[PDB]
């Protein structure tokens, strides 16, 4: 009884896992146009704006203060500290991907590299806010520039750092503004049980490679992390995991790191017990530029194709990097990649129609790395951290 | 002397309707194509976009200040006494439309009733200054999204007041901003009688239903809404009708709650003296969800049709609340509530030729509801208020 | 050697001219398609949007603040004595064309009076921040408001001002927001050099007319405009050009007064010993209704078509009034007013291919009225600038 009662909110999202395959496989046969399923998915498509909506005010109110509380020279440290972590996980992930490949085996290119760079300078920062760019034959399309609001606010902070007096009245200003999207968040924890449930029984209801790409991003996030952990920390990784259990179970149903962010930030800062200041400095960033759990899935997709290296590598992580949150982002990031080899797009239409699954489980290896990560750079902080204080 | 001298801006507007009307018969015949009309009617263009700039800094100002100043668990209080007001006088005009066709009788249903649940909860912050959302076969459409910034402003101010000192440089922040586009409308107000002659006199130049609207909706605001004053204030109406006369004026020549929000604010501030804490917890609320004027004359329209009851009453309902201010807003309530009954939509092709002086009228009654909405709240805040004083 | 150490950014952008040039002519035989023109001029590209993002909320906060620090009866003072600057020499510059075509002689009208006066009263402030009012036959195309930010901002900071007390906290915000925004400015200063020789070398691989407009414009910014100066302020202009050398070279580059005003500001402030409060009152407004080298350039080529008075001259006025950042804002503004005569636009195909060069140069002598402009502002500024301090 005494479980049930402190995690009460975390045994939901676990019934709403369990209730959303049962109401899934309930109504499974499915004699309703797929226009009745979107009014059925309804009540989790409405959690989704929820959170969608506090993205942006969080991930600009995160990095500002986040980067203005900590010292300018510390920064640049405690951020080639955290680079250190985001590259090697990465160079693991796309090894471990060639060693899936070797034993089972089952727009432009250059633009892809011109618009990442072209997104990192945002031309207009409102427009930034729900807008992001992409050379097409206007140039500007749908969904949040995440990564130029991520690269602004990261100087932006740090410029405020640097003025002190004048620029505390700005820091206190994003510091209550971060608390107040927090205090929001709050409510949104209640109607995601709710939501998950009714959200993963709409996209249920609608190949070894499948198989492949689970048992890489299983033994990635469960030996390669955890083990990344238990070598720096000398800590139990397992009871870090625990608390960031909330967070995982909400990523395994949203399939967006940057729509989790908000309940990740509150299941390290209240959970795990890991100071404001390194959540903001991780956390935003991992949920836009990491690799680990999608480069793992999008390289594995990218040899199974050929079957109907360096060159490839390099192609699959300007892809995430790329759309960070756009309309139908695995859809055209996958479609590039085979322009940059040669492979007909014909398979493409058979990996719709399972990647509804999958984009679940590298969303939850990203979290678990921007966590970890965020862990990992903790003991690495404690000289500049204890500084401030 | 002494009456032109206090009511200037007043007698002007009154001028202004006299003397648009007098210009407009003046010009009657219209040798000269509709587009010569637009650059005839522009001094009173100039003036919407003027309000329309001010709304949303206003809006949104307005009730983070408002719910935040106030009491988090006594708002809760004072929004169900409000509350009780806009659901009661929605039902008296609903049910008075059915006797107004007794004796003189002369985009899908279901997603009116999705996109209004999914505007409550906006997906982007910025794009709901802008944008709106409604299914069409982007999904996003232009004019600013009304209800889910009122939404999201409610539950944001709410939660400042739930953090109190660090919460208190945000309140202090948009209370500054209230009162600075506050005193940025103490110059639209002389700018006003100018367009409001000129928009009228481009307006008239260019079916016993046109009087039966008009009859219900007088009886509505002279009998229905100051006797439900009378009732619970026990203060004589008319007198509170007399502070907001710039308010109705302008409201006759704007046809917009939300655009005239500015004014009203202003007219009941200063000209009736009504607590600036329940004056911006109520208006802005009673700009976008407001029934009693617009119900009255689209119910109407929806049973003059049927020549040529439960289900037209909720529907006529969530078509206003549908469109808090999108473009040619009355002419597609219209054309979605036809669908629902069956009737075709040959008969709307004659409503738009008379819709615009109808529009006016119906805003009118919208208007006179939220201030003496927010006249009855005063005297059930008089316990709640003092408790904060 | 000591020259070398002071003034290195100043002979970097000097040395980007000479190597901009150099690199156009290596590589000016184009066997290469004009879109990997686009992909060279890239790291020049980036330049542009780095300075465009900081435009926005530079512009805002200058004349927030600028106008709120001044005393709001006061500026009402400068500002006539700035309009009379602006109108005297933009009289000189059209008077300058007539001489200049009678020696040597090598959409509607009315609604670009109409979108100007509807520009300058935005509708929605966040649609201003990216979108600029232009009836076509939506009707909001893209490109920054500027015009309606710069006059929003203009009464929105003298509100602030006749606030006092409770206007203070939002003047503290944007100051500190103005001198963030310019600590970013101070790394794109860097980024500059770079730029420029990547950005004039893919321009330049791609009519005496040509010659005679250069003729006018260099006659007005080393004569007219110094001269001007000398008769008021009494000080030698080519030591307050001088300061100004970093702010000429990048407008040289730009071909944009309102994206070189952060490099302008700093030119200003920091080079010619010019008061913030004066620098954000003149410059910004500069950087947009200034016609002294566009209307120089503009007019010239609105009497060479005529081969193949007091109506032309109005009308070339309101066309970069019209255009205060639009895309193709040149190649639009000259086909609006070869309408106005009546004259074909079958020699505008050919100003095409030239105006590149061209726009650099009227830029370039805006850059210097702008600046020029409030150095004489400053000398009828000291008795009302001692007044507040
Ligand atoms: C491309 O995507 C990125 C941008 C940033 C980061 C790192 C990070 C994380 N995580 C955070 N929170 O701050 C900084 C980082 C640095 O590497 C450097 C550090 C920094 C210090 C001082 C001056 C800087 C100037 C520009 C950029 C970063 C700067 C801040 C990683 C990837
Ligand atoms: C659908 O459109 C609406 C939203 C709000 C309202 C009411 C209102 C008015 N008028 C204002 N100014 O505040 C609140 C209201 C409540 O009913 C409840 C009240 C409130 C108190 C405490 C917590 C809340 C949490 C969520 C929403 C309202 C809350 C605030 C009416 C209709
Ligand atoms: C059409 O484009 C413009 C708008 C403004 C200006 C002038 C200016 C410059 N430069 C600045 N910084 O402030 C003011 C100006 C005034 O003429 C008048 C002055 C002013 C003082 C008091 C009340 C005002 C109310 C409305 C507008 C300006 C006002 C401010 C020039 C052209
Ligand atoms: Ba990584
Ligand atoms: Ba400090
Ligand atoms: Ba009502
Ligand atoms: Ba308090
Ligand atoms: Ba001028
Ligand atoms: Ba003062």
């Amino acid at each position: 009884k005494s479980f049930l009662r402190r995690n009460a909110l975390l045994l939901l999202t676990v019934l709403a896992v369990i209730l959303g395959v049962v109401l899934g496989f309930l109504l499974r046969p499915y004699p309703l146009s797929p226009r009745e399923v979107k009014y059925f998915a309804f009540p989790g498509e409405l959690l989704m704006r929820m959170l969608k909506m506090l993205i942006l005010p969080l991930i600009v109110s995160s990095l500002i203060t986040g980067l203005a509380s900590l010292d300018a020279k510390a920064s640049g440290r405690l951020g080639m500290r955290a680079v250190v972590y985001y590259m090697s996980t990465t160079i693991i992930a796309v090894v471990l991907g060639i060693i899936l490949v070797l034993i089972i085996h089952p727009k432009e290119v250059l633009d892809c590299f011109l618009d990442l760079a072209r997104n990192i300078f945002p031309s207009n920062l409102v427009s930034a806010a729900f807008r992001s760019y992409s050379t097409t034959y206007g140039q500007e399309v749908e969904g949040m520039n995440i990564l130029g609001l991520v690269v602004f606010s990261i100087v932006f902070g740090i410029a405020l750092g640097k003025m002190g007096e004048q620029g505390q009245l700005l820091v206190d200003f994003f510091n209550s503004l971060n608390e107040a999207t927090m205090k929001l968040v709050a409510i949104i924890m209640w109607y995601a049980p709710l939501g998950i449930l009714f959200l993963i029984a709409g996209k249920i209801v609608e190949g070894m490679y499948m198989v492949t790409v689970i048992v890489g991003l299983v033994i990635h996030g469960l030996i390669v992390l955890p083990l990344i952990y238990f070598l720096i920390t000398r800590k139990n990784p397992f009871v870090f995991i625990a608390g960031i259990l909330q967070a995982l179970i909400t990523a395994l149903g949203t399939s967006s790191s940057s729509a989790t962010l908000p309940i990740t930030f509150k299941c390290l800062e209240e959970n795990n017990g890991v100071d404001k200041r390194i959540t903001r400095f991780v956390l935003p960033v991992g949920a836009t530029i990491n690799m680990d759990g999608t480069a793992l899935y999008e390289a594995v997709a990218a040899i199974f194709i050929a079957q109907v290296i360096i060159t490839i590598s390099i192609t699959a992580t300007a892809a995430s990097i790329g759309a960070a949150g756009i309309p139908q982002a695995g859809l055209v990031t996958m479609v590039i990649v085979l322009t940059a080899v040669g492979l007909p797009t014909d398979d493409i239409t058979l990996i719709i129609a399972v990647d509804w699954l999958l984009d679940r489980f590298r969303t939850m290896v990203n979290v678990l790395g921007d966590a970890l990560g965020a862990g990992i750079v903790e003991h690495l902080s404690r000289k500049e951290l204890e500084k401030q204080d």
